[PDB]
């Protein structure tokens, strides 16, 4: 029985292998590495690969490995799929733990943006967390942080981490994280999965994939939100994307809003994390 390496990126940097035969599904891998991480609550996670054009697509665990990396490395990172609303519902503090790590590098990435006092506030948590209680041992009026906060630090950040770290004593890793969250949880692009459009007039506008629907950001001035329950039904044909809306009570007839994508891979992609998010935040 011939065995395919894998390499798993997981969301501390650190680097796992593991084996699966050649012709394994997703879930076998996945099962392996959720095993290696001591997490139960295993609904919320995935891994993602990088295709031949280098796109991050998620690894369908039904399907085999070799027929979605075809002729990439079996390289893969471990990352959260479907971002909870509310993490204080999650039964295990493991998995609270690392939607933290992913949040992280949400934030630093800047995936996920972040004011100045957001980004001390779940600073601080992350190293009372990490560190414990303050000790002005390690920290004198010149300290930086091994930790990374944000996309661009700068002394000021580095000094309001301190400041509120010092606010923190006697909290214990799962109460700061659990902090971390609440606060993480309100930020407007919590949780948000950007896809690059143009709408039915060749305009560029960005469209979101979130628990709540889907985000069409057309500007900032001009955001447009549809509930999933607004949403009848997801398409795509060619480069194409399409959102049927349900009519106002009384108007007879559906609206279709078309949307161009990149390609047909970015179409397909597109409409799969639509379709998967459409169902869990169906049943949660
Ligand atoms: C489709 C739809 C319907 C209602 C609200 C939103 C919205 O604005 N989101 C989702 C929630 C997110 C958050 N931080 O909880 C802020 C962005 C989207």
């Amino acid at each position: 029985p011939k065995s395919m390496q894998c390499k798993v990126i997981l969301l501390d940097g650190s680097e796992y292998t593991c084996d699966v035969e050649k012709r394994s599904r997703g879930q076998v891998l996945f099962d392996k590495v959720c095993e290696h991480l001591n997490l139960l609550e295993k609904d919320y996670f995935g891994l993602t690969y990088r295709d031949a054009e280098n796109q991050k697509n998620w690894l369908d665990p039904a399907k085999e490995i070799k027929k979605q990396v075809r002729s990439g490395a079996w390289h893969f990172s471990f990352n959260v799929k479907f971002y909870p609303p509310d993490p204080a519902q999650l039964s295990e503090d493991i998995t609270r733990y690392y939607l933290c790590l992913q949040l992280r590098d949400d934030i630093v990435s800047g995936r996920l943006p972040c004011s100045f006092v957001t980004l001390a506030l779940l600073g601080s948590y992350t190293v009372q967390s990490e560190l414990g209680d303050y000790d002005p041992d390690e920290c004198g009026s010149d300290y930086i942080s091994e930790f990374r906060f944000a996309p661009n630090h700068t002394k000021e950040l580095e000094d309001k981490v301190i400041e509120l770290h010092k606010s923190h004593r006697g909290m214990t890793p799962a109460e700061a994280e659990m902090h971390f969250l609440e606060n993480a949880k309100k930020l407007s692009m919590y949780g948000v999965d950007l896809h690059h459009a143009k709408d039915s007039e060749g305009v560029e506008i960005m469209l979101g994939v979130c628990a709540s629907g889907l985000l069409i950001y057309r500007d900032r001035l001009r955001i447009n939100r549809f509930a999933w329950p607004k949403v009848l039904k997801i398409s795509y044909k060619r480069n194409n994307f399409y959102i049927k809306i349900r009519p106002g009570e009384f108007e007879q007839f559906e609206s279709t809003i078309g949307f161009k994508l990149p390609n047909h891979r970015a179409a397909k992609r597109l409409w799969k994390v639509c379709v998967e998010h459409h169902t869990f935040f169906r049943l949660l």
